[PDB]
RNA sequence: UUUCUCUUUUAUCUU
RNA sequence: UUUCUCUUUUAUCUU
RNA sequence: UUUCUCUUUUAUCUU
RNA sequence: UUUCUCUUUUAUCUU
């Protein structure tokens, strides 16, 4: 309506790579509508996975701001929550290589820092109405990666800072807030810049684990491990700001559910002049101060998750919210 | 009609009997005399649960604060002997009000009293795997104290805590619903006293029969262990009767589903507490409300098909209205 | 004119600019684009407090989460030096939200950002015995950190936390409140950024310079001694300038007063924390608020006599209407 | 509408002409309107260029440096073995003292406004020879982590430059041309919001002492050298400017280099440029989106000759676009 | 609204987005410039379809005149190889048109150029049995050639026909459709290119490679084979991106279907066809239905599951009627 | 995401 | 390339 | 413990 | 198999 027309063509483009589902959204944008307008390349990851759940375990999925990698997971005993003997694997997006190297030292070599735009994720059954067992659980956390201090009895002795996660505790137990509903249902959701406005993140050099290596659990405070194995295929670039979201897929013993699991992400990088990557590169989109508070107002109006359903009655959903608060003005 | 009701009298009423998933503040309080400052908690837990086939798992819904229920499960056919040992199920952030030690509960609240206590069980499997029942029965379980002596030097007499009416559930009460297990159910429970007397927060309490105490001197027909000290605890008893779920697994069946647990809490906050930040006055008398929930309480089923879990605030309204009717008579 | 702000626009600038001892739900929140889940945690100190004599009595109110202030006395006409050590006065129910080791801050919340930071000191002694001045100035200290190499086998090179700008503290600014101590005092600090960003709660913080580490490395010019993990803590490093007071007692002087402060805060909580149950969105963008609070600020003085304290909230609203008077012409 | 005095001073530091007396104004109009010092820091470095030599200048956001130099052979980049050295602006010391822990003691913070650079050759016509070319690299500074074989064991972070690989290479948004045109170039702001990034202590290398250039990931290494005469102070958000000066063979290369750099300083009480501060500039909507349209219109650098004819570059583009918007 | 569209310019973007099952004349034409004689073609493909368990089928719908699609199966988790080979699956009466030898082709008409290319899966299993999913994405296969030297006497140097793109089918689109299998699945192609221009028909082309023609020389990722010159054959190549679609049938699952095709094509007749009887002029130009279509192109999704088959032609209308809308404005 | 009344029942802005 | 009525007789767009 | 308007701004009860 | 308008848009019958 009036509300469609008051956007930039970017500003649009921007919402819906934020709420619009995979399909729909054949153009991610030339990026965000915000004050900063400097070289960048907007790049959106999109992962499709085929994935089977282990029977009589709940499998549990982390989405979190990681650059190059789709999600986490950790398969743990039926009923239960991760624990400090839990270690999360994180799945790769296409090319993560292409972009951030074979060795914990080369992450920086294509680009320099970050800012994600969405973050979203579905789930899609696939199993027949004579197998599906079960339920998925959603709810958000706001991890974030800061650092602990403490000190170490070497010689001489010293003090000791590296990077922690906090509010990680948060995945140990179902917030209020949640989503829940029969494993066949399946859900759908995205998540959301957790910062007042869209500040650029550094890429994050050498991290492969957290708690990191030579650092006992017990020294950082982190409830659970994440260990993204051999620096050549996998690893921690950085850790952007959008709440992550936490999954719990309880699968009965007995109970086959396989289902697609799809993932986005809409980034924008800084380009390192020396890159393959650099050519591709745009300016950042102008200031829209319109979509950045549709943006805002979308996003604290969504539910936490939709079933896997009303992934196409998303977009709808949102162009409604937006005209009904643009009306209210 | 219901409009004999103070604003909190109502919000009382609906708190207790039906599932506030809509966010109000989550309980305004009780509407009973006192109207000392308290912190209405409103707890929550969405816990997902597969039931493991030829074997009847027994859930009790105690009025113990921080722990949403207590499980386990015996062979099917069979009950609960001196051989079982029920572990609870917390509601989330459960350290974050009592501690990690069992000497560190009464550090943020000293006493406690519950208005609401409900329940549900939501199928999630499908109609081709699943089997058996759910029954359903509320005892009136205490929480008293066994005297005995003990050959020490010198000799004395020991005190402890112990359990009384427990035996109840070696036993399907007449009273009771039971229906297909592919049905769910919700039911809740209600205060066994004439009035809403305040109960203290109990310091040490990990397991009942306590360490160092063999079972049956107490009488208790099981055992209930919390655990890690760390973990989770037995804070207190309050004045509900205690709700019984024994959901019976054929052979070969699989049966999973999604539990929900509501319990509305005036806790009195201690000064020194940062959680005393969200006290105010509890609600004035509202005599009508008072009587209303008594009425209503003694109409209800003993439990009801998770279906009619939405028809519940309903049901309740009209029960009143038919109340308020006969009272002009 | 005062019509123009949003509801909690307004009560922003509220607990912002005044101390409210008014008992509202402490604050809304920040009318800023960010409209995520929050708690707003109002916090308030009272502290009896007496000075000795021939000391020159220096508080910081600096913007730690769970600290009111800092204090440590040095010699008449003299400032703090490389012998001295603040010791944190915290805020009632520390540990309620932080726990009892320094590894388990991130465990209620993950992160925060200050709003408002009020300070008042109110005599209590007679008006025979008082004599002294209580001086004002406000400190942009930041929270940075430090490079230095180590001889250890193998030689490495260390990073830790060091606070920038403290070498503040060991002069009168130029700006400041100076006046009899009996005339008390009434002061607030403000958001020391462009906006309001979140800050990480930050883990194993118990010491400045931390243990291991001597002083000078990082190039501080005194100490900070939260003292044992279970009693407090360094959790965190506002954006907020620090706050300090000198309190010169003469010799024979009897000094003694209240000090109170005041501390609106927003965090992120985690799903697993039972706080999480009074979360709220924040406060949409309120435009007109938070160009006021920006303009409010750089207006008010240094600090004021404890007398105006109440004349508080009155200065306020007529810098604001006098401010949206010349926005017409 | 129209644009306040400080947001007009904002926008010519930003891009204007240093030999227009160019105010240092009072500072950025932005949200933020706390107390300040406002520095024109101000270089003007005499240099000769070593023949068959390709000298690379790096303009970073270190404060109190006004660039960083080292030289590789002709027709090659920085390598590993390679060092790049600072030249200090005015009076370092008088602001970060004379230890590797003397920096937070006269400012706590601070945040970066403009950062300009320009090349005049001095050289006859016949002397000079080889092309003076430019690009920018949105090198930031993060941290490294890896652990370390000590007893305990343990694990080691640290400063790292992240995407210092840029300067390896000639980005493709480039200004190339001859030695003896001259240059002219500025940068701005990397983020969407001026934030204040705080003073760092101890840093007098990177990689740091005792760390290896293999450990940090760095392609090279930079020294401020004696804690005494320089330092690494801070890491502001501007992309920083990158010079490859081309100097073949038998080639006389002599020319003036500038450098502005317009910083707000959160002054410490104690410091003696207390006094001389002032409170940020109140938030002026249009000099914020001006600046930042004008940055992205302006190329990325131009010959000498034109560094009068910026000024009116800019005049000319802040009513062009306060044209399509004053329409409608 | 939509009354600003020439008769044949709507009735073209019927043909187009909607399966017209319906019985109009097949379709009218292009609203193009071009206005010569052609024959609409409205190609209806109707084929029953088992899947393979284990194996991953794949399905090309691609340009080429007289074959619905071309299909071959890999085993399950993988894609083609260079031992792959696609075989056709003609439209009714390929022969009518194209003879039964490589070089009878350009006998009944010389050129032409796509309209439409739809294609839908309808699930025809039951509930229990099915398994698995469909993906799809598209892409822009065009054809092209190859220049390689041969070994002859004398020696020469060849060039043949080369599929360009193939290799898009060795992994799933980033921009793709994907959901269970037995929710079907709907999606059409639009014109790669900015205008409709003829193309040749092409005499002699059976297989690609060619016969004689070592693969990989091509450099294509695997083999086209058409079969007996007198049964099908590669008549063109349209200037359509070509339809990929991924059914994974996992182990023991009994995955049926009915799939249907549809294809607007404009042919240019031979005199001395019979076939040339229908010819007409081709719609003249309508620049509003030109601009439409890529509009409503752009905008639908990649593809949509075959319940929404029907709610297309509506779902195209309300793009349009939206689009018309913001050209007032 | 839909429609108002009614009393709610808190909550500030103003005399 | 010319002029309208008439019923044609299909054909979509709209309720 | 005092006086109303005003818009607040939430919140249920009712169609 | 249902209801009309509206312009369609072809198509003959008639001057
Ligand atoms: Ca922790
Ligand atoms: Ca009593
Ligand atoms: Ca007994
Ligand atoms: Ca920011
Ligand atoms: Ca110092
Ligand atoms: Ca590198
Ligand atoms: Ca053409
Ligand atoms: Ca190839
Ligand atoms: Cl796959």
């Amino acid at each position: 309506m009036a509300a469609l027309t008051r956007l930039s063509q970017p500003g649009l483009a921007f919402l819906k790579c934020a709420f619009a589902p995979p399909d729909f959204n054949t153009d991610p944008g030339k990026g965000i509508p915000d004050r900063f307008e400097g070289k960048v390349v907007s790049r959106k990851d999109v992962l499709n996975q085929s994935i089977s759940f282990t029977a009589g375990q709940d499998t549990f999925i982390l989405i979190a701001p990681t650059p190059g990698v789709a999600y986490w997971s950790a398969s743990v005993p039926a009923g239960t929550f991760p624990t400090s003997a839990t270690t999360f694997n994180p799945v790769n997006y296409p090319g993560f290589t292409s972009m951030f190297g074979t060795t914990s030292t080369s992450r920086s070599d294509q680009v320099s820092s970050f800012r994600y735009a969405s973050m979203n994720v579905g789930i899609y059954p696939t199993s027949n109405l004579m197998q599906f067992a079960g339920s998925i659980t959603v709810w958000k956390c706001p991890v974030k990666l800061s650092t602990v201090q403490f000190p170490v009895a070497t010689d001489p002795a010293t003090s000791s800072l590296v990077h922690t996660l906090v509010g990680l505790d948060g995945v140990l137990a179902v917030g209020p807030d949640n989503f829940s509903e029969s494993f066949i249902k399946g859900v759908f959701s995205q998540s959301a810049c957790n910062e007042p406005d869209f500040e650029f993140n550094d890429i994050l050099e050498g991290i492969q684990t957290l708690p990191p290596a030579n650092v006992s659990l017990g020294s950082t405070g982190q409830p659970f491990t994440m260990d993204s194995g051999a620096e050549a295929t996998s690893g921690v670039v950085g850790w952007g700001n959008m709440d992550t979201i936490v999954i719990r897929v309880s699968a009965p013993e007995g109970a086959v559910n396989s289902a697609i699991l799809k993932a986005w992400s809409c980034i924008e990088y800084r380009p390192n002049p020396n890159a393959m990557l650099y050519q591709f590169g745009h300016d950042s989109p102008p200031l829209d101060e319109v979509a950045l508070q549709e943006y805002r107002t979308v996003a604290r109006s969504l539910p936490v998750a939709v079933i896997a359903a009303q992934t196409a009655s998303m977009w709808e959903r949102v162009k409604s919210i937006i005209k009904s608060s643009l009306a209210a003005a």
